[PDB]
């Protein structure tokens, strides 16, 4: 009835998390939406959900890396979107699919960064111009110029209903985005048409199979649950990487230590008195350092059951941490200004 | 065929928008849960949400004008409630009842306020009683007085089951909550039932066909994904008018400058520490001066996409804006000081 | 019949509210799902919400008053959960099921604390060895540390599939987690099964009867609506129990006055000052203090409505409030030093 359960050893993350997902969907669909417990192999100790979390941390770094080939990241809006391109790789975006569910239904949030239209695309809408915006800035300008153009398009801009499709050492890849995109010019009647098609391209087309692949996933998770009823690709974008609530009280409460420290200690009772004064942005620093992320799960950051151990005598080593456990590593310094100074530089050089 | 497209000219936007959404539902009735486009005739322009904001502004604007007698104002509760009166305007009606919906398949809040029984019944409930605390304060007294006299009424007070429903010039028509009111004096164990059938009418029957149209056209731009999953009345009230979220932060990232503007520039970081060192309460009155309102979209303000652009030197002009494109015209003055004194007197002047 | 309407005389509030509602049950029971409308006997006087918040405090604090021992208290925790041995109590776990569940559409707040499991419960899932975590701190220590164990269990902890089960007067109660729990040694074989059945009995077995009543009259209120499909459960917990917000900008709109204090009033516009002021510790014991918990309803401390009735003439007593009605009985003190004073004195002295 309750727990999932899921067998996987490092080095292998990706393939024994899918192989067992897939047997698990077979036999119960519904066991992919009870509550997750990792374990990786030959490594004790109950998963209170801080293994599942790194389970997820685990599994979102593989995926967006460019090693894999998966995603591409926009330096200029930070955020990645399906490569065209990945070959043989159903199996990794079925499984990125599976974990966006499984971080729903367990309060866990990931630090995912995709344009609004993945998540409009799973609400089984397709990517139109105005979508272009958020996903390929560069290229929406130009079908946004193109389009209030004023002049006669065709003689002036000598384009047809064929575009390119390069592959990292350049190689365009003529499409036609139409039956005989070669002598079919744009002209100021095409335009429409051409850029909400050059626009299905490019969202829709050049990355099916991929997302594809990637739905499938998310709906063997998602499939009957109030997501159907979902309105906005934000409420979607909000279950899986959190709200930007600030509370800390209610952080402090629920917050345990281990190590010694205890509720009453100079340190922790300076600690709070310090990330009190915070401005938001530094809570939210201090968020993203000692969590994986600055915003909260459902309930708030009391829910994050943060965690203060102690780490050595005083010092000058920085304060670190186990963002899976949200852990924070603190080493007992002497004064407050210097647990200040200390935790300041850590989580702003994070 | 992205976009649902609404081709409407100002001088004839309620009809020409009635007439092409009806026309819309006479063919594939589905393009309402696509993402709307609005097209103002002669106007050339690429709506990227701008275009269709002003649609929902504009036509809000003229359907709670007392002028078209759909709605009255409380002067008190600056709510709006239906007109038992206007008749002739079921179709009026449905367009709202639209727009209602369409806003919230867009990220556009709009600036409605109704009383919490509005949303009530379009949950599909019947108001009564305690819905007039905020529909009718007025009525709501009498009727709260009544219930918690303490005298004799009948002995006390010359009422029946007959109501009067009175004119704009005084003229009373009388109308029966029962059989036969003329007679049947109200007495310490009818009031209730009283209470009941006056709330009943006035809440239900006396507006019934004006609610009807507004519940058709609200119906028929989201039907299948009602407001299951959403148990309170304001949780529909938050769809439409937005949360009470006040990030700033993100709210200053996102946001775009222009006319040479850029994030770096003394002025705009006068601006930022200005705008960030604000009281909340001011902190609306910019909202609510830049953007159509003083609430936030789902996402919180970052969402809002929000433009600064410079204005021509320090003048004495106060900054304005263009709230369908939430652009925050700044006069480049000569001191963060002349920022702050120009800006809280043109967003208190409002 | 408009509203649900529980008419119940005081020093007999859960009989009445029981006798009452098995009615209502036998008869159209549609009234369970109508906004509840209470009535203490012989007290006329409209519930405007206050009544029925009364009502609530009233119900919650009886039924987990250690007196009627159907829940203990976790003073580590300071939580509540389920008595196996509350007997002959069926009926009002029943009650405290409906209250919860009306709690769910009154946008009036229960301060009911249970650990997250009660919850899932709820929405039909078995409690889980995680879950202990809360519910029972202690045991689940145990048997953390009985997973965890790297030496030998059996020669080692020496114990079996037979727990032991105390009762008020200690005298324990052996039960068989397992057919012959007697004889089959928990190992590092065992402990796993031995560990889910132990959490198992206790969160589900153990607790049974009582919550299935308590479930049942959870489930009498908020009928197929999901709340089954909702993907958290501390989804359902903030229906309930509010959320975390401090608007206070907003708790000063919607606040009204009464017994002379207008919205202007030196005394009045002073309060806002020391409010507005304040720290978020206080703002929360102030909170408290006026209303029941520092928590809002859905929209915020808005929803509140929160009244300040002016007490009499300057004195030396510290403001008090009735918390059913969010209403702050203030003395119109000598100065907001007077009024400053007091009531910091008042808030952190109730």
């Amino acid at each position: 009835n309750p727990y999932l359960r899921l067998k996987v050893r490092r080095d292998h993350i990706i393939d024994d998390a899918l192989v067992r997902l897939e047997m698990i969907a077979m036999e119960n669909p519904a066991d992919l939406k009870k509550q997750l417990y990792v374990e990786f192999e030959g490594e004790q100790g109950v998963d209170e959900g801080g293994v599942s979390k790194e389970f997820f941390q685990l599994v979102v770094e593989e995926i967006f890396n460019p090693d894999i080939g998966m995603f591409t990241y926009d330096e200029s809006t930070k955020l990645f979107w399906f490569n065209p391109s990945s070959f043989e790789t159903e199996g990794q975006f079925t499984l990125i699919g599976i974990v966006l569910g499984l971080a729903i239904y367990n309060n866990c949030i990931l630090d995912v960064h995709f344009p609004m239209v993945v998540y409009r695309k799973l609400m089984g809408k397709k990517g139109t111009f105005r979508d272009l915006g958020d996903s390929h800035p560069v290229l929406y300008q130009s079908l946004k110029d193109l389009l209030e153009y004023e002049g006669n398009v065709e003689d002036d801009m000598m384009i047809t209903f064929q575009i390119s499709q390069t592959d990292l050492f350049g190689n365009p890849m003529m499409y036609d985005l139409k039956e005989n995109g070669d002598k079919i010019p744009i002209t100021n009647e095409n335009r429409k048409e051409f850029v909400n098609l050059y626009s299905d391209y490019i969202l829709n087309k050049s990355v099916e199979k991929q997302f594809k692949a990637f739905r499938r996933g998310f709906h063997m998770v998602t499939n009957e649950s109030p997501l159907k009823y979902l309105f906005r690709p934000e409420e979607i974008e909000l279950l899986i990487c959190g709200s930007r609530n600030l509370d800390f009280q209610a952080l402090e409460e629920t917050t345990e230590y281990d190590g010694g420290y205890t509720r009453d200690s100079v340190l922790i009772r300076e600690f709070w008195e310090i990330v009190h004064s915070f401005t938001d942005e530094q809570k939210r620093l201090f968020l993203q350092f000692t969590t994986g992320t600055d915003r909260a799960p459902v309930g708030g950051l009391g829910k994050l059951k943060m965690i203060i151990a102690k780490n050595g005598p005083d010092t000058e080593r920085l304060p670190t941490s186990h963002t899976c456990f949200n852990v924070l590593l603190l080493p007992e310094y002497s004064s407050k200004e210097k647990l200040k100074e200390r935790l300041l530089k850590a989580i702003t050089y994070a």
